[PDB]
């Protein structure tokens, strides 16, 4: 592990070059806590390890969801390796609940006002003037350029949208711990190699407000330190316990709270290719997916026996019925299970206009849905599992963001042919 | 309460008439535990209240799911009021896991063998001959008549199917308490007023096998007592704690473990009646349902603001988009939420063949499903919530049974007009 | 407001001319007064139409008249005069072209709406023989509408002819065309977007009560 020159030095972390690794850096956390732009600063033993653990869990969580993030791997108790970025000097805040500086800048608004959707604000990084709020108009007018990327309307719109998606994913991920994510701050950078804007710096207990059971008086974040009238060593021990409480629970955000399974039932092996597309698409959402062959018309006894094997082992299941021509498979399955059934018929333009009505017009007492896209049927099945599984939900949420970013990037490209 | 004469007298309960309430009876539990046709017996203080508590919670659970059950209400610590029935003298056993007598009657099968679907057996009630197993053929040949109902193929088929559904519902209900329901016995009667076959007698800790974490050595049920080499006053206190363990937790089967919500979004108040049908049908599954008016075409900013209010409050939600003509509401919603979206367009035969295709043929990245039936919409939404909510699951499962019973009853009616 | 002639700030005609005076002199107040007078001398011209607009609805049969009255009424809501005429492309194509020419020839910008049931030849023949826009608004019914509409939609090359099924829609489309060159029409379309949106807000506020 061949460390090079000190590239940047902050109040709680240092970034070093790696002579062994082109375009990667090491972020070393420090045993230091700070607040405000006066002399609130303190040595706190174990803080480097707590900070590094939290940002390492959180970045792994966001990266595995599909959020583009400056994170390679954890690297000992107190550092992590990241792709080298040029930092954008903006603090991006997202709020679910109005507290803190939102109340100061908006007198009359009360503690607890809820933002639907979550509110995004920008602060320019400058300690000298205590990080003043900026409009999007101010950020665009600054004509910032980092690793050769000019930060214009498109880039500002992307960091704004991503800030909201990242908040939403962290908010959903803390929920199973009975913790309310109130707000957070993040920073983005331009990856010097890819030129992509990515989540960067760190996310740790300085980055957010976390209320157990949504109770402010139980705050576990750095606000406990900000709020001390006087820093005593008894005060610093409470703040340390709060950091430890977060650190003891953060790894559980990477844990699945619910098992998920899709079972694709096909009436014929000639539909196998259509079924492989559903299975592959389920893999993108981290949902195990099984293929089976059964015909409602030639083997209805066996259809019900197979159904029962999946009903009976306790694993929450979505069935996808793939039957061409007169689809009896979705209907018979739909009528005989309390679990959801999705018909995804392998329609073609020859007879598809005729065949689809066998999936759509069903007798009463049948919940059976229809999704024509095979990738769509997996996505629908993911949306069902996302109601009870934060990891699936997070991949769906990040996927909304990434698709939207792709449109922005494609419109930016085509906009050039208009000059 | 005005008690009359004793009607039945068993080793663990007594049934009295109620002169005040025609066609209702009082089942009084007794402080006795028994094993092997009253060859082993014991006074156990509190067993009457434990038995009555469990059967009262379980019958309320099954009754609110939609299972036809001889239960009116609890009536103090040690009794319950029921509709008067003529008992069918059959023990209906259902097994998920082979243990007990299934192993003795099937040498070579090993403890733990799983049944998909759950295995149903019949035993004739007879102390004298140790309750011998009967075939369905034997029961049909018995030509039993109770409250004037001849018990033929239809009635035997109904009890067999109902036994499996009741087992499944109890099995699903115990899962959230980390308890494996291994097997159970139940009895049916004929309601002397309605003439309907109904679940009757009691379901208590003598009715089933319950393994915490699926571990046999942590047995909580009456098997703990049956197995004892010698019945000591120290052995009877352990059996007592097992009954108390069940008694504490049984009330939790009535607790909803997850919040559920449908939001029906309609592009026009002219679609309101169609939306009322979806809402009514959500009520049948115990799922709160909100109606909102928003147009993706005339107010897309507001569609997204409304979406955000329901995304943002933590309550798991399914959106139903009701848009006639060119449905843009389902697509825009589907594209902008990780939660499931169902299009349930208010199709009519005038233009419905043409309008449906706006719900069905979606760009990539959209999981939006289509359910034409408004009652079906709600059912599909129930099926999604049933993956995470045992109360919703159980209403869906009982509904499969009851629908199937209605078909049997209608076939028996029309079969008469063939003579 | 702030009003810049030719988008030039130094030509500001609004109260900013008064806000910006270092010192109020009576020479300064006379300039400010001239600016107010300049606005006042021009403001009445915002009520003036800068362009004439006309819709001509051509119907192949008097049995479609009710459908045509709906278009005409809807044109009135946008302040656009609307004329009804009876002509058949199939039984009187000479007359279709003569009528077309009367409206082409008097200088008034015109949108034609062709209303023909069954096999609509009226929109196509009109579309092919005028540089002005033509909109087919066929009086479709659920009996044969699925079959009849394709006669409006699949046209030979060199035909610009559009299709709008709603009769109120066809007037609205015609208004949107005139709104490119007439600020009064544009303004009614813009206000109508607002009012419709407000109606949705009000209807959602009402229905939201049944959820409590
Ligand atoms: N990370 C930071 C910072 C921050 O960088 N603070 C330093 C001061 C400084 O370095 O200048 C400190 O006092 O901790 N301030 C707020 N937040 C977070 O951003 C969201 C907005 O908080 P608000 O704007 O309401 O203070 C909440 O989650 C804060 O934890
Ligand atoms: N196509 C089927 C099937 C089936 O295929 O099993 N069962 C009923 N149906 C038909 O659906 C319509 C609605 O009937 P219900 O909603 O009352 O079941 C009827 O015309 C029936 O024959
Ligand atoms: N409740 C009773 C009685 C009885 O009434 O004696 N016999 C069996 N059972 C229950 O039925 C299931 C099958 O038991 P076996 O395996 O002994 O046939 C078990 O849940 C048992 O508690
Ligand atoms: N298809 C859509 C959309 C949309 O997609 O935004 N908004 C309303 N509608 C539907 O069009 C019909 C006419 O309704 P209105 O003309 O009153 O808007 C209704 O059935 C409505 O749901
Ligand atoms: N239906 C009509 C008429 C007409 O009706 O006058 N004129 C050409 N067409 C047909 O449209 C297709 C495209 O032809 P063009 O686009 O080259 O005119 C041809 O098959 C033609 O006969």
């Amino acid at each position: 592990l061949n460390i090079g020159k000190k590239l940047y030095e902050g109040k709680t972390k240092e970034v070093y070059e790696l002579l062994d690794s082109p375009g990667k850096v090491l972020l070393q956390s420090k045993d230091q806590i700070t607040a405000g732009n006066a002399a609130r600063k303190n040595h706190l033993e174990g803080k480097a390890a707590i900070s590094n653990k939290i940002t390492s869990c959180i970045f792994q969580l966001l990266q595995e969801a599909g959020i583009k993030t400056a994170f390679t791997r954890k690297c000992g108790e107190t550092a992590f390796i990241a792709p080298q970025c040029e930092m954008i000097p903006i603090e991006w805040v997202c709020r679910r609940i109005a507290t803190g500086s939102f109340l100061k800048r908006n007198p009359g608004v009360k503690e607890g006002y809820k933002f639907y959707p979550p509110k995004v604000e920008l602060f320019f990084k400058d300690d000298a003037n205590n990080d003043p709020q900026w409009s999007e108009e101010q950020l665009i007018a600054a004509k910032f350029c980092f690793a050769g990327l000019l930060i214009g309307q498109t880039e500002v719109d992307i960091m704004s949208h991503a800030t909201q998606a990242i908040f939403e994913i962290l908010e959903k991920s803390w929920l199973p711990q009975n913790c309310t994510l109130v707000d957070m701050k993040i920073e983005f950078g331009v990856d010097v190699t890819t030129k992509e804007i990515v989540l960067a710096d760190v996310i740790d207990n300085d980055s957010w407000r976390l209320w157990p059971s949504g109770d402010r008086s139980q705050q576990k974040d750095k606000q406990s330190y900000r709020d001390l009238k006087e820093v005593t060593p008894e005060g610093l021990q409470m703040v340390k316990k709060n950091f430890e409480w977060v650190a003891e629970r953060v790894e559980l955000l990477l844990k699945s709270e619910s098992q998920c399974r899709v079972v694709v039932l096909m009436g014929s092996t000639s539909d196998l290719g259509h079924c492989e597309k559903i299975k592959k698409a389920c893999g993108n959402f981290g949902i195990p997916c099984e293929l089976r062959v059964t015909s409602a018309h030639k083997g209805p006894d066996e259809t019900l026996r197979i159904k029962a094997e999946y009903e009976g082992d306790g694993i929450p299941t979505v069935f996808v019925a793939v039957a061409g021509r007169s689809n009896g498979l979705g209907p018979v399955m739909s009528g005989n299970t309390a679990y959801p059934v999705i018909s995804c018929p392998p329609l073609t333009p020859d007879w598809g206009v005729q065949d689809v009505w066998s999936s759509l017009r069903l007798p009463s007492g049948l919940g059976c849905s229809t999704v024509l896209s095979p990738e769509g049927s997996a996505q629908f099945a993911a949306q069902i599992f996302g109601l009870s599984n934060h990891l699936v939900w997070s991949k769906l949420r990040a996927s909304i963001l990434n698709t939207w970013i792709s449109l922005k990037q494609a419109d930016k490209k085509i906009r050039e042919c208009n000059l």
